[PDB]
């Protein structure tokens, strides 16, 4: 198999690690871990572009794209290939992530290994939000933290 | 022109940005950027096999070692991918800038998603003559380092 992982960090509380895990070639990418810090509710939570992170999470880009699609995130329907949909933060601000994902991956042409990974401040609308901004970012907000996806053992 | 870029956070005075760019895949890799925080000296400079910071800098694992060899200096033949030399700083300031033709940000010796280590002291190369140095030039504790990402 193969692994990555990444540490979310932020300008504020907003904290965590996320470990990714694909065991086939080009086969699913388990998305697990958790994140810490944030307000009770849903956060959008996506893969940008690029590992750059000399101006925070801004440099990052926007969401990771490789083939020209709207953004969004439901089943068969068009997506970026970035598109995490919502990560739900518990009363205490926690997050417990536990995701599968079949459109990243780990190796080939749809590796999200040294891109960003980042958790938004609202929720993302998954591209129902009628306004340009929906079909970009799905009025995700802000960028409260995020890491490069780097490989692990 | 393919490029990455890492930004030597973490814990620590320690911080700097690092260029990597490359023109032709599998060609030569430019590597250069500025570092401040460092004690005065030689600092080993390496790539390490993991981009997994979850316990700073322990967690990236030893060199990027892909032939499976001895550690070693940059113009020697018997070194690992990621050895890099040393880096320079006078006030904690060191002004990186290097070549390298066998790390690369493309192929079998893609540095892509892994980490940039700068040590707390001087890398002997490889010399030495115990483990240590065949393992990380006896370079020290790692004072920053950061993952490799894809820069635009
Ligand atoms: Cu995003
Ligand atoms: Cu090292
Ligand atoms: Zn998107
Ligand atoms: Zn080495």
């Amino acid at each position: 198999a193969t692994k990555a992982v990444c540490v979310l960090k932020g300008d504020g509380p907003v904290q965590g690690i996320i470990n990714f895990e694909q065991k086939e070639s080009n086969g699913p990418v388990k998305v697990w871990g958790s994140i810490k810090g944030l307000t009770e509710g849903l956060h959008g939570f996506h893969v940008h572009e690029f590992g750059d992170n000399t101006a925070g999470c801004t440099s990052a880009g926007p969401h990771f794209n490789p083939l020209s699609r709207k953004h969004g995130g439901p089943k068969d329907e068009e997506r970026h290939v970035g598109d995490l949909r919502n990560v739900t933060a518990d009363k205490d601000g926690v997050a417990d992530v536990s995701i599968e994902d079949s459109v990243i991956s780990l190796s080939g042409d749809h590796c999200i290994i040294g891109r960003t990974l980042v958790v938004h401040e609202k929720a993302d609308d998954l591209g129902k939000g009628g306004n340009e901004e929906s079909t970009k970012t799905g009025n995700a907000g802000s960028r409260l933290a995020c890491g490069v996806i780097g490989i692990a053992q």
